[PDB]
C-alpha cells in the first residue's frame, strides 16, 4: 500500500492548491522513504516552507533544496546524499516524480515534478512517484517560472505531510 504525501503551494506567501504524490514504495522503497520522511518532516527537517527554485515551463518543476534554496543543496535522511536506488520506473508523462542530483548516486532531497514526457531522464534519476491529485496546481506553479527556470514570484511548500 503505496504512501501519499501531499504539498500545500503558495506562490509569494498567498495559497495556491494541493499537490498530492502516490510514493512507489513498492519498487523504490529507500527513494519513497526518504521523500515521505522529509514530507512529514519528522526527523526534525524536509519540505515545510521549501523553495521552488527552477521551474522550466514544458518541463519540469524542481525544489526540495531546503539547504541553499537555490539547486546546489539539500540532505537526505540517509546522510548528505545516497545512491541511485534502481531505475526500474521511466519518465513516461506528466506528473511523474523524480529525483533531481548532480551525477551518478549524489540524491540527496532535490526532487522534481515533470509537466512533460522526459523518456532521455530514464537510467539517470531515480523515478519514485506521480502526482496523484492537483495536477492543475502543478500547471499553475509552471506559468511563475521561465526559459531558465528562474520564478517571477516566490513558489513555495507552505505545508507538507502524509494523508495515506
Ligand atoms: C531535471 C532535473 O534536473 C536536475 O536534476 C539538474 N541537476 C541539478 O539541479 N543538480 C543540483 C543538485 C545538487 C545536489 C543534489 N543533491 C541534487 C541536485
Amino acid at each position: 500500500v503505496n504512501p501519499t504525501v501531499f504539498f500545500d503551494i503558495a506562490v509569494d506567501g498567498e495559497p495556491l492548491g494541493r499537490v498530492s504524490f502516490e510514493l512507489f514504495a513498492d519498487k523504490v522503497p529507500k527513494t519513497a522513504e526518504n521523500f515521505r520522511a522529509l514530507s512529514t518532516g519528522e526527523k526534525g527537517f524536509g519540505y515545510k516552507g521549501s523553495c521552488f527554485h527552477r521551474i522550466i515551463p514544458g518541463f519540469m518543476c524542481q525544489g526540495g533544496d531546503f539547504t541553499r534554496h537555490n539547486g546546489t543543496g539539500g540532505k537526505s535522511i540517509y546522510g548528505e546524499k545516497f545512491e541511485d536506488e534502481n531505475f526500474i520506473l521511466k519518465h513516461t508523462g506528466p506528473g511523474i516524480l523524480s529525483m533531481a542530483n548532480a551525477g551518478p548516486n549524489t540524491n540527496g532531497s532535490q526532487f522534481f515534478i515533470c509537466t512533460a514526457k522526459t523518456e532521455w531522464l530514464d537510467g539517470k534519476h531515480v523515478v519514485f512517484g506521480k502526482v496523484k491529485e492537483g495536477m492543475n496546481i502543478v500547471e499553475a506553479m509552471e506559468r511563475f517560472g521561465s526559459r531558465n527556470g528562474k520564478t517571477s514570484k516566490k513558489i513555495t511548500i507552505a505545508d507538507c505531510g502524509q494523508l495515506e
